[PDB]
RNA sequence: UGGUUUCGCCCGAAGCAUCGGAACAAUGAUCACCCAUGACUUCUGUGUAACACUAGUGCCACAAAGGCUUUUGGUGGUCUUAU
């Protein structure tokens, strides 16, 4: 229904996938958030991110976490200076929050990396924290 | 005896801005960059839909991206002197 593309709200998405359920349904949970997010990624507004942030927790791998940051790579979130300045902050489990701190070093470095004169050794530092480095 | 007042020189606290001037600090300007973007495309790549067919794909269509008319606010330092 979702790849026919009906309607799922936010707290929809919330709802729908806090699913604890039979084994190896995290991950699909995980690609139907990641399909539903990659639009919007549960920040329709700024505080909507503790939403996010208990989705990402739901999603509770670094795998899926990676399945979300390419999802917020496919969302192209906005672009103000203090907008990247707060919204470089990463720090989650090192098995593909690697692979989530690289692409955002590298979609933000394709042109002008970040360098907001803290952020570029903070994605240095968390970058070899979730082993990007 | 000290005083007063006056003048001449010697020193020169704060200060007057002039200049002196060069050399820092801040805009103008140079070429490229914190970096998307206005452009859209070749695929390239990439997450997705729609739809017959092989066990999944020309189109769908943002975007991760190179490279484009460029501009652009400012970035970063860059200029030369202009102030």
């Amino acid at each position: 229904a979702a790849a026919a593309a009906a309607a799922a709200a936010a707290a929809a998405a919330a709802a729908a996938a806090a699913a604890a359920a039979a084994a190896a349904a995290a991950a699909a949970a995980a690609a139907a958030a990641a399909a539903a997010a990659a639009a919007a990624a549960a920040a329709a507004a700024a505080a909507a991110a503790a939403a996010a942030a208990a989705a990402a927790a739901a999603a509770a791998a670094a795998a899926a976490a990676a399945a979300a940051a390419a999802a917020a790579a496919a969302a192209a979130a906005a672009a103000a200076a203090a907008a990247a300045a707060a919204a470089a902050a990463a720090a989650a489990a090192a098995a593909a929050a690697a692979a989530a701190a690289a692409a955002a070093a590298a979609a933000a470095a394709a042109a002008a990396a970040a360098a907001a004169a803290a952020a570029a050794a903070a994605a240095a530092a968390a970058a070899a924290a979730a082993a990007a480095a």
